[PDB]
């Protein structure tokens, strides 16, 4: 007879839907957003409203970068073989966690870890470079010092103006100022920045402890903020591949190498 | 030269700042767009009314979640248990969004316009359901029924009261609840319901688009994606709990499986 | 206490694991095979031998077709942007189901349909051509009438010769005797074959009654089937891709036509 | 020329028949190949010995089902109920497969070869596995035990010593199973540490590969690839079989469920 499972975010039982102990009405009179709904259901706290404000702008910058990263290609591929949205979107979500769409969450656990060691920044790129590890969250293909990339600059902006700490963000931007001096691209990228930003919120916003904190960035919070922003735009690219009435897509042969082991091998 | 194999239209990242539709990123912040805003730009190309922005994030803020025991909540919980990443956990339970759970929006608002858009009133709608063997999208539900009602649906109502111009289908929706409910209780008008025809009075009455752009983004099955979106973030949350709460292996009881096997 | 949840298939709780009432030990000492252990679990049937033999060639047939297709493309995708097996086998599979991997069930829908309602093949032909809809599992990308196809020539040619009756196999035919009249390409592809061969071993190998063959068609058995052989060409190329060290595709702005509304619409 | 972004070698469609590997179609069925077969060429780019095909096709086999309740079966049966297409719902379940339910061969094979490698004792190994708290994979299960032993480990350990050359991977990790069920019944080896350790037996000692070849094979997921492609079978009967047996959506009890949310 003892329960065989567990849970703390919402509890649908009642006459009223609960998430994490606030009525769905009363979410709605303190005009929590959809920032708010993620504080109480991800992490059961009732953010500070400018942290709430910070998480939905993180969830606008991610929603969308095009049709030609790997899983809005993949999504497009899927609409255009004529699935249905749930199929096609979770064909480009499963691309995500490596080397697409997993920066955020690796530059938080590395300049959190380079932080807490209490090493400085010039001597944390330094045994970067010794190691032969690259930066996570630092680096852009196209954007660099004098020709900076928007979506940092206004998320950026939000957050040295409404926190009251960030003392991560400011380790970022101090080794910004040294890789900067390296090679002008290796500037702070978005990744870079919600992730170190995302750790000092949940760090000092006043609603977590250390331990809180910690937890939550290992467990994978920052892949949720981007797997969720970004459904966004792959859902747009499905919805659109539709509307275009794009047909079934097979890749051309003449820009694959067939390269097969010998007959007599 | 080679034409182009894909063709896009939402989103250009290739220039000075990444644009969503008509609209510079920078723009959508100083116009304080939101997220429904955005959503308005990457699904249906429109800068649409303040009050379809908030209806929209009033939809996703509804449908964040409804607990670990319904399909798609239990499934990333078993994911979660048995120790795999967020995207594949989260994945395991949209894969259950479709005509049972979740996924009855596009339905809804198909079925629930057809009839309307005929002329039949809604008895004849119900009763030629019934006939089929269809059952009515929108409709029904588990747990909520006239004795335990959905304040989700309160909510979304009275929003659309207040702020939309014209709800002729939602009004045809409510006027076949009376009729469903009063045969047995849990056939509620059910948040699928209530979200498809919604939308279905605000893409058709909001001015941003014609008809004809209206029936085809309900064609190519925008209104699911809402659902989809929303509830996704409780699933995370579910995902997030059980890798806090150090859930271990789930494996079903023996007790509650009937092996029935051949001889 | 009622069970929530019914299952016919496999027996695991006793010491020896059992698949449809046979245990496994009887499983191998019977050589029943893949095909016969897919007999087992799928269909809950002792199959005859020749039928377990169809079923493990039409695995053969349908495990790979080349990197260019929709599935094994997003599986390669998924593969280059580091992410593990299973993530990227199902971004590949999620793409089947329409306009990819779909003819097999859909040949076999159609060629019976119009089998069961009598109608001859060159009325069935006529009918879809005013109808404007295209016979499933008829027509070839590159083969034709006097440039066959191995795959359809030794899954047929096993067919005619272990079969005791192929009705279904011997209508498809006769289609293709005339739709390879009006274009040469129009033969009978693999989709088809397996399709239609399928439904002729439901219906006539003597362990299914009519309503149960019927069934199985109509739940996706055939999706099954093309879905289990293709995964073992997805997971190839799911490791040849690790084995090539690919690196993070992105798809080329070159080929990419991008037509967004105007910024004062 | 633009460079091809693409490389490939496992299969090559373009010709006048399919290759697989270094064979055409016609080759493999003339050779009587089998599944075994193919996918020795298309995983492992070879022609494997015959008893290298029959104790895949037994891998196969073996692991093709182990019930409803088990995380990813459970999973598949949860979408087969709510309506959802064999493919979504057999992934719903194959993404379950990973680190502590299906998925734990790769892991088996390289911690076992990393031990057996460096020399140390079995105990040594069971020592420092517990000092570093890592559990060790291919290693328990929730219900096979000493007490209820899993036939699957029986038959492929029978035909791996009745046709393999040399295993000496295997009788190192029975070794380490002595130990690990003295301790306590549970910890057996279980199916992914058989199926683990007797592939690295087989890529090192079959002569198809250089020791080199058998690690990469081992360090890029191979293995585990053999629990899903075989799984895979079970999950679409289940799939099947709640689709024959008119299973309508399940949401799970509340009694089961202990909601314990913030004050
Ligand atoms: C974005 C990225 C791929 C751009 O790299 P790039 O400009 O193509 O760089 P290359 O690989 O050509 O290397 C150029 C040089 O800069 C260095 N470099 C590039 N990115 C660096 C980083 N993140 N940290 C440290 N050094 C970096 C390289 O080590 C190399 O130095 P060398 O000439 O002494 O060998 C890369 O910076 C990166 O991987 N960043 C980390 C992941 C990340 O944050 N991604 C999110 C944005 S996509
Ligand atoms: C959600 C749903 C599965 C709940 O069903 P339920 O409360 O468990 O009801 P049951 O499946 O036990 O059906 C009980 C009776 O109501 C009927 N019924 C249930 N849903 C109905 C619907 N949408 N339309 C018409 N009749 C309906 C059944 O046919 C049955 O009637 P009977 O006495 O003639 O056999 C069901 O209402 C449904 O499929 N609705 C449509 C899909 C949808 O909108 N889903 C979103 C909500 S999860
Ligand atoms: C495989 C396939 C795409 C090849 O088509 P294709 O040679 O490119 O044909 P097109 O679309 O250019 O049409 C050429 C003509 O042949 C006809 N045609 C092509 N395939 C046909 C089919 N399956 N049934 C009937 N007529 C067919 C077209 O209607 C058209 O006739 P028209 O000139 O009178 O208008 C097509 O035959 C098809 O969709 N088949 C059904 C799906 C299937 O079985 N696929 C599995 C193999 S991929
Ligand atoms: C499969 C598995 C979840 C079953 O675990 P279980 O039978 O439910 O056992 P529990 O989780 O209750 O653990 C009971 C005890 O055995 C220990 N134990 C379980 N599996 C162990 C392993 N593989 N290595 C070492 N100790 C193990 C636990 O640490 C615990 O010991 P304690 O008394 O010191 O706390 C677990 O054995 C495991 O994760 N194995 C490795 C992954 C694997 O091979 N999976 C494939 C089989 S499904």
């Amino acid at each position: 007879k003892p329960a065989s499972f567990m849970t703390s975010i919402c509890d649908e039982r009642g006459q009223e839907l609960i998430y994490a102990g606030m009525p769905i009405t009363e979410v709605f009179k303190e005009e929590m957003g959809i920032g708010g709904v993620l504080g109480l259901l991800w992490f059961q706290k009732r953010l500070p409203k400018y942290s709430c404000q910070f998480i939905e702008m993180c969830l606008m910058v991610t929603a969308d970068h095009g049709p030609a990263v790997s899983g809005a290609h993949n999504t497009i591929i899927c609409a255009r073989a004529g699935k249905d949205l749930v199929s096609s979107l979770t064909s480009g979500l499963l691309t995500i966690g490596d080397r697409f769409g997993g920066a955020l969450d690796a530059a938080a656990k590395m300049f959190s870890k380079a932080f807490d060691s209490g090493i400085i920044p010039m001597e944390f790129v330094n045994k970067m470079k010794k190691e032969g590890k690259l930066i996570m969250g630092i680096g852009h293909r196209v954007k660099s010092i004098n020709n900076p990339d928007m979506r940092v600059q206004i998320l950026k902006d939000y957050v040295r103006q409404h926190f009251p700490a960030t003392p991560l963000l400011d380790y970022a931007l101090e080794v910004e100022k040294i890789t900067t001096s390296k090679k002008p691209n290796l500037i702070l990228n978005v990744d870079g920045l919600i992730g170190v930003a995302f750790v000092d919120m949940l760090r000092n916003c006043g609603s977590f402890t250390r331990e809180e904190a910690d937890e939550y960035i290992d467990i994978g919070a920052l892949n949720g903020i981007f797997v969720l922003g970004r459904s966004m735009g792959f859902i747009g690219h499905y919805l659109d591949q539709k509307r275009l009435k794009q047909g079934l897509y097979r890749h051309p042969w003449d820009d694959i190498s067939y390269v097969l082991p010998e007959h007599m091998s």
